C-alpha cells in the first residue's frame, strides 16, 4: 500500500482529484503529492528525489546530533562547553576550545580555521566520490549503491529492498520535518530541543508555541 | 476580445512582440504573456500554477477587505476592537477579555487560541479536501471553477460572459495579492496599519512616503 | 577547445562525469554540466535562465566595480564622499544638500529622492523595453547579444574570439555576482565595506576573517 496504483496518497480519502499523472507509485515515498508541479519534468524530478533523500539522511543524523549532547548534558551529568545544538559551534572560541564531551584529553580542538579547510578536503572529496565513483566502489546508483554501503547485505532481498526504501524516506521526512521544527523553535523560544520539549510536557496548555506567537521568527515587532 | 487570443493584452504594452512565451497562447484568464523566469514552460507545472495563483488571489481578495475593514470601522466608524490593526489582531486573544468581535463581548468573545486553531485544522482540513476531491457541496469537477453550489445564482451560465468573468477576477486578485504584499512590506517598514498609512500619506505625500524609511532593512535598523 | 563540446571543462573537475545532466551538452557559454537541481531540464526554462543568468552577470560586473570605486576612492584616493560605503550610498539623499557626485557640490547635486526614483523608471521602463523588442538602437535580433550598435567596435566579428568571448564573459560575471554575494552577506554580518574588510583582513588575517561574527545571523545576535 505503499507502491503502484493502491498506494497510501497524502490526503488519504480525499486523494481522488489530488494526484499529478506523472506520480504513479513507482518511487519511495511516493504520496502522489506535488500540488506545485515541480517535478512535472521526468528529469527534474529524478533531481528532486536525489535532493530529498541526500536531504533526509543529513537530518535523519542532525536530529540525533543535536539531540545528544543536550540530552547527555541535562540527564546525564555531562559538562559541555556548549551543549546546545544551536550554541554548539560557538564554543570554539571560548578559552580551551572544543572539547569533546567536555574531556580536554578528546579532540580538544583550538583552531575554526583547522576543523573548516580539514572538512572542505574530506567532504569535497568524499562528495566527489559520490557522483563518480572513488576508493570505495563505483557509483552504480546515485541513492543506493550498496558496495561498501551496504556491508550487512540488507538491501539484498528485492522485495524487502522496497520496503526498506520506504521506511528511510519517511523516517527521513519526519527528521526534515522534526529539524525545521529545530530551527524555528530556538529562533522562538532560544532554547533548546530537549529544553524545550521538558518544559512542554510539564504543563502543556501553559508552555506551547502560541506564547511566543508575538515574535516574528525570534524578531519581537509590534 | 483583448484579453484572449493572439491579439489580447500583454505585460509590456508595445514592447511586448518579443517577451511573450509560445506557450502562453491565450487561452487562460489573466495571460499577459508574462513567464519571464520561464516557471510555467511545462504544461502541467503550468497548470498547477493557474491553480496557485488563483486561490492565492482568492486568499488576498478576502485579505485587504479583512485587514482593511476593522481598521477602517475603528478608526472612521467609532468601533472598538480590541486590537484593529491586521498584523495585532492575533494578539488579542492573549489579551483580557479575549477576541471580542466587534468589540462586542457578547459576540464570539473567544480566550483560547488553541481552541481557534484546531478547530480551523479540522474545519478547513475538511474544506481544502472538498476542494480536490468533492464533498458535500458537489463533486470537484474543475479545479478553479466548479461553479456548482459556488454558482448559486449562475452568473457563469453563459459562455461569453464566463470569459469575461474569470478575466475580471484574476485581474482583480493579482491587485488584491499586489496590495497584500504591500501591507506585509508597510507593516515591516513603518509599523502602522494600512489605513493610518494611507491617511498619513494623502496628508503630506511629499514627506510621508516610504523613502523615509529605506534606511531599515524590512524593519531592522543596519548599518 | 575545453570550453564547449564533450570533452570541456566541468563543475567538479574529474569527478564530474556521471554529474552532468544530458541536456547540458556543451553548447551554450558556461556549460560546466552543473544543474543538480534539474532546473534547466527543460530546453525552454534553460533558455530563460542563460537571460536571467547573463543580464545578472552584467548587473554584478558593473556592481562590484560601482560599489568598490567610491569607497577605494575614500579612503585611499583622499576623496570626501558624504558616503562612499555601497550600503550607505543611497541615504545620502536624505542629507542636506544632498547627492554630490564626487564630493563637489556642483555636481548632480541631487535634492529629490522621488526625482532620482521616476526619472530612472522611464529611462529603465524604456531601456528594457528597447531590449525585448528593439528600438531606437536597432532591433532585438539576440535577447543577450545583439550586437548592433552594442558592438561597436566589433569585437564580435570573429566567429572564433565571439566563441571565446562569450565564455569568457560568463565566467568574469559568475565572478561578480559571486562576489556581490560577498558584498551582501559581509556588510550584513561586519557592518564594513568591502574594501574596509578587504584591508584590516590582510593586516591580520588570522584574526581578521569572517567566524568572528559567526555567532551572528546575517547581523542578528541572535541566542
Ligand atoms: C509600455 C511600457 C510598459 C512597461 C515598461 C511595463 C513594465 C512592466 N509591467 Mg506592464 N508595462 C508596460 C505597459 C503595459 N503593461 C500592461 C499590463 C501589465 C500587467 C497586468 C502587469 C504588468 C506588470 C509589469 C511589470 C513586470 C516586470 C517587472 O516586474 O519589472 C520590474 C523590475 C524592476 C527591477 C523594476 C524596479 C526598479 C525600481 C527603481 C527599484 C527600486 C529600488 C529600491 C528602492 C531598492 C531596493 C533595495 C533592496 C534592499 C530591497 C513591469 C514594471 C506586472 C506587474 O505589475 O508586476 C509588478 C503585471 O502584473 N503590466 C498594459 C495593459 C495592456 C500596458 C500598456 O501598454
Ligand atoms: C553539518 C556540518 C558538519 C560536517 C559535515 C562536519 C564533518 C566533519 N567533522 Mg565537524 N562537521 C560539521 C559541523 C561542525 N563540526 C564541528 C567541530 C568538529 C571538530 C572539532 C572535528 C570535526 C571533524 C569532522 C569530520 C568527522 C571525523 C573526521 C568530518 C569531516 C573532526 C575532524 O575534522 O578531524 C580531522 C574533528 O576533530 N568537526 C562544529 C563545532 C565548531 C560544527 C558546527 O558548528
Ligand atoms: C552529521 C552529523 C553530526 C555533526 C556534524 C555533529 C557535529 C558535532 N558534534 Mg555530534 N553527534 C552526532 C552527529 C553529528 N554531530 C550523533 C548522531 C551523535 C550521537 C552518536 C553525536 C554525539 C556527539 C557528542 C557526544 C558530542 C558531539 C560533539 C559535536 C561537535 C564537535 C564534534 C567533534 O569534535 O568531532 C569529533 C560538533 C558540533 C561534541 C560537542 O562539542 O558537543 C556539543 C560532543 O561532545 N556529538
Ligand atoms: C531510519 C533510518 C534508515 C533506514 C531505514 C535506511 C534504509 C536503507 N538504507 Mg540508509 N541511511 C540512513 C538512514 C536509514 N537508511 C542515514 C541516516 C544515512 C546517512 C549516513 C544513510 C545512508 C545510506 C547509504 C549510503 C546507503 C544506505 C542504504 C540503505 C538501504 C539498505 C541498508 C538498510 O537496510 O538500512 C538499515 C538501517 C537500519 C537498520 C537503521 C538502524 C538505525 C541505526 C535501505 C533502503 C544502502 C543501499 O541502498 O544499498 C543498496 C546504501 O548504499 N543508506
Ligand atoms: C473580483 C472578484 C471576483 C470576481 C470577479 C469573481 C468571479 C467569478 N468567480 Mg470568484 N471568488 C472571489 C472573487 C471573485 N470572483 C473570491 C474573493 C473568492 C473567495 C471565496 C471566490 C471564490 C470562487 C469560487 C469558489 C467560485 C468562484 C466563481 C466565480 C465565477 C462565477 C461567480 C461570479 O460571477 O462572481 C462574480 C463576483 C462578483 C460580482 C463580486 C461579488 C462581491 C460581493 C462583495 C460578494 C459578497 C458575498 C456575499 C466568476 C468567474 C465560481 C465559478 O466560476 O464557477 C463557475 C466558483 O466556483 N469564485
Ligand atoms: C569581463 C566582462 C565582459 C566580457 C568578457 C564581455 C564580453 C562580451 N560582451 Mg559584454 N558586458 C559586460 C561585460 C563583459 N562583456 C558588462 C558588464 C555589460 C554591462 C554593460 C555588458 C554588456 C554587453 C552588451 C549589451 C553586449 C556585450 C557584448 C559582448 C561581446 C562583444 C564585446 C566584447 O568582446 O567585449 C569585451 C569586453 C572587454 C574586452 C572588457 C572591457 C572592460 C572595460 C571596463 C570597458 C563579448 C562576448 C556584445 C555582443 O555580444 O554583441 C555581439 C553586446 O551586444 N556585452
Ligand atoms: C509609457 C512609457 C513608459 C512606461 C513605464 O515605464 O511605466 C510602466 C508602468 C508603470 C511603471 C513603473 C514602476 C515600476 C513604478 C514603480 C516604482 C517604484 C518605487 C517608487 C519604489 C520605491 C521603493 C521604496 C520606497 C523602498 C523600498 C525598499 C527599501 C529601500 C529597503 C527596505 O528594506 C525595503 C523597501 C522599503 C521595500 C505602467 O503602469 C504601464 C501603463 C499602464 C498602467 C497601462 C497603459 O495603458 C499605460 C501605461 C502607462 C503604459
Ligand atoms: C512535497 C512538495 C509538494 C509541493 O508540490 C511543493 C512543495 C510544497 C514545496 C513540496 C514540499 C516540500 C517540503 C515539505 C519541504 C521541506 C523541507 C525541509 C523541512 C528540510 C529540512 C532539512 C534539514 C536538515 C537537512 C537538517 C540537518 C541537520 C544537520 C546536518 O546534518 C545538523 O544538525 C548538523 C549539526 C549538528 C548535528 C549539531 C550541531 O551542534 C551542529 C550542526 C552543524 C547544526
Ligand atoms: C487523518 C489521519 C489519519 C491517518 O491514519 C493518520 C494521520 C495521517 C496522522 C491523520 C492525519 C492528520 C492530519 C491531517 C493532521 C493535521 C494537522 C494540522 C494541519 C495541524 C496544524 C497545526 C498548526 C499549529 C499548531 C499552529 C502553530 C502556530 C504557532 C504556534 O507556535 C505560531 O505561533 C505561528 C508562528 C508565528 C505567529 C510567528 C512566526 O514567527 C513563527 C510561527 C511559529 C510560524
Ligand atoms: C508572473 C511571473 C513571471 C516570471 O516568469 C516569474 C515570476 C516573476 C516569479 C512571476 C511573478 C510572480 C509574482 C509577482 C508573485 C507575487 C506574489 C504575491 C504578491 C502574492 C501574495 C499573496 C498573499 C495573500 C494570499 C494574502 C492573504 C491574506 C489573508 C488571507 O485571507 C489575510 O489577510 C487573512 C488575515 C489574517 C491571517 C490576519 C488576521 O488579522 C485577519 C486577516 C487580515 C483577514
Ligand atoms: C580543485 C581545483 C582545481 C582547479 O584546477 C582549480 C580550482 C577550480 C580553483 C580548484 C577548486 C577548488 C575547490 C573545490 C574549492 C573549494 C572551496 C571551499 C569549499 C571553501 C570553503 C569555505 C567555507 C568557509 C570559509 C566558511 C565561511 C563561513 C563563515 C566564516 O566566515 C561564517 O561566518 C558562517 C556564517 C554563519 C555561521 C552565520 C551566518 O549568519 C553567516 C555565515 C557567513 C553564513
Ligand atoms: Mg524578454
Ligand atoms: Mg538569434
Amino acid at each position: 500500500e505503499f507502491y503502484g496504483p493502491d498506494r497510501a496518497l497524502w490526503l488519504g480519502p480525499y486523494s481522488e482529484g489530488a494526484v499529478p499523472s506523472y506520480l504513479t507509485g513507482e518511487f519511495p515515498g511516493d504520496y502522489g503529492w506535488d500540488s506545485a508541479g515541480l517535478s512535472a519534468d521526468p528529469e527534474t524530478f529524478a533531481a528532486n528525489r536525489e535532493l530529498e533523500l541526500i536531504h533526509a539522511r543529513w537530518a535523519m543524523l542532525g536530529t540525533v546530533g543535536c539531540l545528544t549532547p543536550e540530552a547527555l548534558e541535562k540527564y546525564g551529568g555531562v559538562e559541555f562547553g556548549e551543549a546546545v545544538w544551536f550554541k554548539a559551534g560557538s564554543q570554539i572560541f571560548a578559552e580551551g576550545g572544543l572539547d569533546y564531551l567536555g574531556n580536554p584529553s578528546l579532540v580538544h580542538a583550538q583552531s575554526i580555521l583547522a576543523i573548516c579547510w580539514t572538512q572542505v578536503v574530506l567532504m569535497g572529496l568524499a562528495e566527489g566520490y559520490r557522483c563518480s565513483g572513488g576508493p570505495l566502489g563505483e557509483a552504480t546508483d546515485p541513492l543506493y549503491p550498496g558496495e561498501a554501503f551496504d556491508p550487512m547485505g540488507m538491501a539484498d532481498d528485492p522485495e524487502t529492498f522496497a520496503e526498506l526504501k520506504t521506511k528511510e524516506i519517511k523516517n527521513g521526512r519526519l527528521a526534515m520535518f522534526a529539524m525545521f521544527g529545530f530551527f524555528v523553535q530556538s529562533l522562538q523560544t532560544g532554547k533548546g530541543p530537549v529544553e524545550c520539549w521538558a518544559e512542554h510536557i510539564a504543563d502543556p496548555v501553559a508552555n506551547n508555541g502560541f506564547v511566543y506567537a508575538t515574535k516574528f521568527f525570534g524578531a519581537q515587532i509590534f
